[PDB]
């Protein structure tokens, strides 16, 4: 298949096989770092994230489509002769879907035992009856793991955005996938992940989770952005905006409680020598600290803050909105957004390959593909004839290039 | 080092050397899936997530601990040395400030030629003077990236949590580590990675950026954890609770439109025939759509919504709290949480690995190390004598187990 050999992933071939975010978004991180990857469509409907206006032209990018149907007749015995061929097979079903229409990991294997198989699915490949083989998207994910009941304010649950859990889930799928390649590289054969998008969200949300699970209480949401636990950190009003900090430290406290007039604080029983971290609940001067942090802040401008923050080593950075982004020094300096053609010859913005590779950085060479765009080219490599392939279109198992 | 073979990773030498979430998150998912790895510690201050209750219990899980000053005479001497047995460094710091103290990549590979280093910054190894030597944490990821300026509520923008920002950096760390672990084992030369936490977030936060740097608006924020643009997904109440749903696809739309009392909207200009999802916003019957779900969802049990969108193929969930999670059938099932003994001889409880690899299962088989507990014999094992480390220790250079 015709690319150019780039990154460290160069000559590495993947094929995916879901829609949306999770599956895809592991799939094509492949793509981004120089893998030959194959997205596979049904041949009858089309991935729904073809129905959104500008952001597939990121997240289908350097990809090559198929579209068939894996399922039915010669359109299976096509995708297995295509799994001798693969190094890493990405799938996204509700449960154990492909296992029970008769593609196990045992008829994979079969057909590739060195094979690295990735199963994505909302609640995993075995379980209860009533959880199995339920769909799932990130928000159920969010519901499922207890994630979504830890964002929003005190009052006011919701999920985290935008569709955080499908990321977290392809990125593990991803992160595993190279992890199981690495051991066939080194035993010679495949493996089988089982990866369930709320496992994925339960790990996420361990932080405060942690306590509950060992004695402790739940820690409430956040109120007005600011950390349920620790003064000083998270969102907070300067005199022209919104800006975060983390008041972390021993230095940052003992310095940053003299500006704010809590000088006298240091050195109580209550904040010691130490004291690296303030406790807003359990500190009777918790309250005191906020007070006192809002009043010094809202007296100062968010470059004031800044300049002072840098000189007390204090973490802070002002809120940006999506039209600051663009323009600010350190993107345009480091390329954090570039531009590309699509295929169909138009012009189109976004962010570049991340992160940076040294030595093999990744590359944007392709635009996202059309339904069935290379169907008749991946069909004629895997060794199907001129007529061979027109039958599968034919017999409704297959889309050809529009 | 003595520790139970296991794992897609069994035999891989990971070193790394950060506090809090994202290097060390990075580092230690290595330890989930069998790698040898060692978290570095100062020698005079220890990891800042210490300070956290149980949490560490679960993040620092299957490590060894060293205490060296890494920068100091000899003990910059045996850290190189070290890295010389190293297959992959994970390191975190303000910017480039491993290459301003004297220890750069090339001087990394003049030890290691094959390492594959990993550099986790909030701003990246290069760019402006203003921001690459930025302290940063999860919230300054967020702030500088448009994430933070997406999540919460129309009228309260907050971060996602917890902490949110610095699981996908160190998560994007290890998989770029992984792919660039590929690479020497196809080429046999290193790879230095360059991740800026803000770029891993800009990513992240693509889904409805894309339309800004392409023409469009940026969509507002959540109302009470409703998409902003697709009615019938994210948060509803039902007559007993919270609960979530996806309202895609044809038949999800044409089942679900009939039930609410929306049948005769079916066939219109507006919502033709293979309608996959409803934006709610260019839709005039969008807030219609809305009003009605609202009310027939509030006409049922969270139970009955379950049954009927099971038989649609909507997904949904009840919003679970986190006494909740613990004895559902799915977690209890596929041992989603799981207990283990920590160093001082306590059972704790927590996630089991994630996700499961079928082959090659990952285990826990120890718990959190303390501070400096393998100094000793990480040097001793190196090739440093039983009185070269005692010398180590004595001019403040390392830490031996307490
Ligand atoms: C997202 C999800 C709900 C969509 O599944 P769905 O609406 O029920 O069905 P699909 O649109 O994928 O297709 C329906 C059927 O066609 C099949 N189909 C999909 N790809 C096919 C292929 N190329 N060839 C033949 N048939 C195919 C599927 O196997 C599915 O089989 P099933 O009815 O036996 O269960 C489901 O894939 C899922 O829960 N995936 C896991 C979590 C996830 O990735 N979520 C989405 C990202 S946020
Ligand atoms: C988190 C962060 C702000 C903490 O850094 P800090 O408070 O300024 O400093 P540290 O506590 O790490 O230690 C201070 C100095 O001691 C050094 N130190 C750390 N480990 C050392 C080692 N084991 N041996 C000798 N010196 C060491 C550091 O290099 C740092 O050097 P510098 O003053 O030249 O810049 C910083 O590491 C960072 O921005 N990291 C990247 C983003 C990140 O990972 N954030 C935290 C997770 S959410």
């Amino acid at each position: 298949l015709p690319m150019p050999k780039f990154g460290p992933l160069a000559g590495l071939r993947v094929v995916f096989s879901g829609i949306e975010i999770a599956g895809p978004f592991a799939g094509q991180m492949f793509a981004e770092w120089g893998a030959e990857v194959i997205w596979i469509e049904n041949v009858a409907w089309a991935d729904t994230i073809r129905v959104q206006p500008n952001y597939p032209q990121l997240s289908r990018r350097n990809l090559h489509a198929l579209s068939l149907n894996i399922f039915k007749d010669e359109g299976r015995e096509a995708f297995l002769k295509l799994m001798e061929t693969t190094d890493i097979f990405i799938e996204a079903s509700k449960g154990p879907a492909f296992a029970r229409r008769g593609i196990t990991d045992e008829v994979l294997w079969q057909h590739n035992p060195k094979l690295v198989i990735a199963h994505l699915s909302g609640f995993g490949q075995y379980g209860t009856e009533e959880y199995t083989n339920l769909p799932a998207y990130n928000t159920i994910a969010q519901a499922f793991s207890g994630y979504l009941i830890q964002n929003g304010d005190v009052d006011q649950p919701m999920p985290a955005f935008p569709y955080t859990a499908a990321y977290f889930s392809g990125l593990t799928a991803t992160t595993a996938a190279l992890a199981a390649l690495h051991k066939v590289r080194e035993t010679g054969k495949g493996e089988s992940i089982d990866i369930a998008m709320y496992e994925v969200m339960l790990r996420m949300g361990q932080y405060f989770m942690m306590d509950y699970f060992n004695g402790g209480e739940m820690c409430p949401r956040m109120s007005k952005g600011k950390d349920p636990y620790y003064a000083g950190c998270g969102l907070y009003k300067c005199a022209d905006g919104y800006i975060v900090m983390e008041l972390v430290g021993i230095t940052q406290i003992e310095e940053c409680f003299k500006d704010i007039g809590l000088a006298h604080l240091l050195g109580t029983p209550e904040i010691p020598e130490g004291t690296q971290l303030i406790h807003r609940i359990e500190c009777p001067y918790g309250p005191l600290v906020e007070e006192k942090l809002d009043a010094w802040l809202a007296t100062h401008t968010i470059a004031e803050v800044k300049e002072r923050f840098a000189e007390l080593n204090i973490a802070c950075a002002k809120v940006l909105t999506v039209p600051e982004l663009e323009s600010n020094p350190q993107y345009v300096a480091r390329e954090s957004i570039t531009q590309w053609q699509t295929m169909d010859g138009r012009t189109c913005k976004g962010p570049n390959i991340m992160p940076k590779f040294k030595n093999n950085p990744g590359q944007i060479w392709r635009g996202m593909p059309s339904h069935g765009m290379d169907t008749a080219a991946i069909l004629k490599n895997i060794g199907y004839s001129e007529n061979d392939i027109q039958e599968l279109v034919s017999k409704g198992l297959a889309k050809v290039e529009d």
